[PDB]
C-alpha cells in the first residue's frame, strides 16, 4: 500500500536484475533505482510498489535484515513523511 526502500543494493544490478530481486514476492506497480553513476558516486538504494498490499509486508520478511559483508540491508516500507504519531 506504498512504496518500499531497498537501501542495500550492490552495484552491479541494473533494472531487470535489482527487480527481479523485489519480483520474488509478485509483480510490482512501480519501480526505480538511486544511484548517482552521474559523477561517480553510489547512492546504494532505489524504489519500488506492488500491486497487492500484503505482498509488500511479504517482502520485508524476506528482506528486511539480511547484512551482506559490510553494510545491513535497509530493506522496509519507504512511506513516512507523516506527523500523525
Amino acid at each position: 500500500a506504498h512504496k518500499l526502500f531497498i537501501g542495500g543494493l550492490p552495484n552491479y544490478l541494473n533494472d531487470d536484475q535489482v527487480k527481479e530481486l523485489l519480483t520474488s514476492f509478485g509483480p510490482l506497480k512501480a519501480f526505480n533505482l538511486v544511484k548517482d553513476s552521474a559523477t561517480g558516486l553510489s547512492k546504494g538504494y532505489a524504489f519500488c510498489e506492488y500491486v497487492d498490499i500484503n505482498v509488500t509486508d511479504q517482502a520485508i520478511a524476506g528482506l528486511n535484515g539480511m547484512q551482506l559483508g559490510d553494510k545491513k540491508l535497509l530493506v522496509q516500507r519507504a512511506s513516512v513523511g507523516a506527523k500523525n504519531a
